[PDB]
This record gives structure tokens, sequence and C-alpha cells, in this order.
């Protein structure tokens, strides 16, 4: 799947990087989030050919996951520092700067984390269902709303079940369902995961209510008003904390921002770009 | 001031009714808020031309404000269910149906009012900082913040002070002082000025969770982050208790979107309108 881009590599202090890129003109990098088996073309493929007629847009696949690099566990830490410094790795080894940065969730806990440490190579910021201030003890609130994504069993049909919690009503195609099950089992980036998410879990994804309201850029925060994974509730303290910030929330929307309304995300995100 | 709009004249159930009008296509009714000397012109006059590239906008004084009618209150009960029947009788005079409908605070209170009980003249409604879940209780707590605009000593310097506090770093023109100023002290409309502000503080600006929840047609809801007088938090309420609602809150804004960011608030209506 996904064959209509171009996997490229490119080598990230020792990180071999695959990313894929449309389009010309000023640069944009999408960050995905941290699901099993997620992926830059897998949480982007929908929205890439509409930015991609405005800008020179490009999604890359986090160390641990896609076809990226998955050091041993063994020997490495998968901590938020270290997605941190990897994305700041890939933005310099492309080049760019004065980007235009998009992140889903744990993406967004890496896109900030950028933004904070190198703002000079970020111009905009987008944040959408963006892990930016979940707790150690918000993580472990398990609701009832996560029995599928929780108790994933390893099934297709529990991956179905997980698409259907991170979604409002969106209906999947078989062929997605199949690599997202499939990415989810990969042996390269399984280790990988589990590591990401142990240190998720105990450490949270977090900034400080001062780190955040230091952010030098323009800010959007993006959220879908039933996003079961990251509360409505968390989008809003977002936009709050972060003075420059402009809100946006989406209504009969889960957690897929970008897949469940992919015209009104790349609209809303390219004016904000000023592209339209 | 605004002689560049041609004032108009329709009867509402003998409530003769001051609106300006321009372009062609579907209409577009603004309703304006309930400061004193408050009217169609003087809230949307920036917005007029823009909207008018699109649509048929119309801007109308309120019972008791501008040109309209101010029936003397020794007769006449400055109740929000007037302001309420006054807008669809309105509506119905000019013919129109299925408009698209903005109000600004207490003009957001009369636009949810017709969207609850005229739901088939309306096809979208934005409520932009707007007065609908404001208790008799919030009515009271005079913070700090309304200095300006509850003392009020009825000068021209006093009208720049309370332009300061409802707007974030806006600056007025002179002539704009001068007809707020004028406009605040008219003769006409002081009586029904203090006869609606009276049955607001006492009465609030308020409809049930579940009168919000009833709504039937998409909703756009709009605030300033910085906006005094319906504070963020208030506005995210709405958001959160309008199901259907799309939330979209601007940073470094008061309470007077449409005058601070005119660009930004035609923009975003207009798409929601499905101009763009
Ligand atoms: O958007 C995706 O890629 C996705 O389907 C998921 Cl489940 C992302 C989860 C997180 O980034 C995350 C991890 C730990 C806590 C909160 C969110
Ligand atoms: O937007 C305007 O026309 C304006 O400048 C003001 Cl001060 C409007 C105030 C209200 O609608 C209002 C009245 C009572 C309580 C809360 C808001
Ligand atoms: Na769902
Ligand atoms: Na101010």
């Amino acid at each position: 799947m996904f064959e209509q881009f171009e996997s490229k590599f490119i080598d990230c202090d020792g990180i071999r990087t695959h990313y894929i890129e449309m389009g010309e003109g000023d640069p944009l990098v999408l960050v995905h989030g941290g699901g099993a088996g997620a992926d830059g073309r897998s949480n982007f493929a929908d929205n890439f050919p509409i930015f991609a007629r405005h800008m020179r847009v490009i999604a890359y696949d986090m160390v641990g996951f896609g076809q990226t690099d998955a050091p041993d566990p063994a020997g490495f830490a998968y901590t938020q520092a270290a997605r941190t410094d990897h994305l700041i790795s890939f933005i310099k080894a492309l080049g760019l700067s004065k980007i235009c940065l998009i992140g889903n969730a744990m993406g967004g806990t890496t896109a900030c984390g950028a933004a904070l440490k190198a703002p000079e190579l970020i111009d905009r910021l987008v944040l959408m269902g963006a892990a930016v201030n979940i707790s150690p003890d918000d993580m472990v609130a398990n609701r009832d709303d996560l029995a599928a994504v929780m108790s994933y069993d390893g099934s297709e049909e529990g991956m179905r079940k997980i698409i259907a919690a991170l979604t409002h009503s969106y209906q999947p195609t078989d062929d997605i369902v199949h690599y997202r099950h499939e990415a989810s089992l990969r042996p390269t980036t399984t280790a990988a995961y589990k590591a990401t998410m142990g240190w998720a879990k105990q450490n949270g994804l977090y900034y400080s209510p001062e780190q955040l309201a230091s952010l030098t850029m323009p800010v959007l925060v993006l959220g879908g008003k039933n996003d079961v994974m990251v509360p409505v509730r968390k989008v809003i303290d977002q936009i709050l904390a972060i003075p420059q910030a402009i809100g946006h929330v989406f209504p009969n929307c889960g957690h897929w921002v970008m897949i469940e309304y992919p015209e009104e995300f790349c609209t809303q995100t390219l004016h904000f770009f000023g592209k339209l």
C-alpha cells in the first residue's frame, strides 16, 4: 500500500530515517502519532495531495516506527527527548528551516519539543490532538473508553475496534484495516513500541504550563470534540495555556482529524500557513 | 457616519425597524450587540463589503437600539423574548428563509433565541461572544475588569476606555469614538437601554444546557481569548454544550472579533456558510 509515494532515506545522526515528500515550495513537515504500527504514510496519505498543491510536504517515520531505524531497546532509551532530537536532526539533515510543522498526538509532543528546543527551525506549529499535557496520572485513567485500544488482541477484528474507538464515524477500507493490522505486528518495531509506550506511561507526555507559554512562534491547536484519547478538555487547556494559540474544535470527530475531515484539516492549516 | 449604506425601514408587527443591506444572493443577517448606542452599521461596517461579495448581507437595529422604534418602556417590556420575536418578525417581513445568521453578545442571545423558536427560518448560526449562558449571578461578578464599562461617565474619554476594555489592541478612529459617544446618549434609546440592561442584569441572558443541545442546524461558535465581557470559558462551555458546534477561538482578541479581525472573521464565517 501507499506505493504512490516514493520512499526516501536520509541519515539523522546515525538513525536511518524513512520519509516521503511531494510538491514544491515552502516546507511542511508532518509528524505521525504513536499508535502501534503508525507511520507517516498511513497517517497522512489523504492529505498529501492536497498539501502538495501549495507546499513541499514531508512525512517521516519517528525513531522506532515505520521504516525508520528502530535501535534495539536493550541499548537505546525510547524517551521523548529521543524523538525530539531525531526530529531536529531530520530537519537539519534535509537542510530546511523556517518550516511549518504539524504533529498528531505523540507526534504533537515531538513537534512541540522541537519548537521549544530549536525555535529557529520552525515558523509555524500545529498541534493536533497533541500529547503536550498528559501526566503520568492522566495515563492510567483507563476509562471504559479505551476497552478496544488497551485490550488489543492482535487480530484484524481487534484493529477494526481500535479504529472505531479512535474515530467518530469513519469506516476504513479493507486495505487500510489490513495495512494497520500488519504494521502493528511488525517484528522490527514491536520492541521499540513496547519501550516507547512503557516510557510514556511512566513519565507521561508533558510540558509545563510555563514551557507551553514560552513557545515563540504562531500556534494552531486542533482537536476532535469526540476524541477519546486526548480528550477535548486537554486540547482546550492547551488553547488556554499557549497565549498566541488559535484554537479550532471539530464536531463529530475523534482523534484522527486529518483522516476523518481531510479537506477541512487541510484548509484550516493551509490558511494558517498563509497559503489560502 | 456610515452614509455609504442606505437606511431602509420595514414594519415588524408594529415596530418600525431600521436595516441596511448590500450584495446579492443568499441572505445573511447580522445581529449587533447590546452596548450603549450599538447598532448594525457601527457593529458591522468593516465586514459588510467583504460579505457583500458573496451574499446578500443585512444588518438591522434590535428593538430599542439605533433607528429602530424604541417603544416607551412605561408601556413595553424590554425582555429577551421581545428581541427574539422582533428578529423573527424582521426575517419574515423581508420574506427570507433558510438564512445564515450571526449574533454578537446580546445579539447572540437573540439569534439563538430565533434559531430555537423558528428553526425553519435559519440554516446556519454563528454565535460570537454570544450571551447564551450568562446567569443572573454571572451578571454581578463586576470584576475589576469592568471598571471602564460599568462606571462610564458619559464622556468621550470614558468611551475611549470602554473601547479599550472591550478590545485587545484596537485603536478606534476619532470619528468612531465620536459616533459611539453620541449614540450612547441618544435620548430616543437611552430609556429603552436602561430597561434592556435592567432586565438582563436581573434575569440573565441564558438558555438551558438542554435548550442549547436542542439547536437543529449547524452552529459555529467564536470567541476572543481576551474577551473581558463574555469570558473565553463561557464560549468554551457553549462549544461543549452544543454537540454539532464548531469552535474557533481567536488569540490577541477582545470582545469585538468582527472589528478587531474583520478579515479572519469574514473568512471563517463565509467558509462555514459554504461560500469559500
Ligand atoms: O494517531 C495515532 O497515531 C494513533 O492512532 C494513536 Cl493510538 C496515537 C496515540 C498516541 O500518540 C498516544 C500515545 C500515548 C498516549 C496518548 C496518545
Ligand atoms: O458588542 C457590543 O455591542 C458591545 O460593545 C457590548 Cl458592551 C455588548 C454587550 C452585550 O451584548 C452584553 C450585555 C449584557 C451582558 C453581557 C453582554
Ligand atoms: Na467511535
Ligand atoms: Na484592552
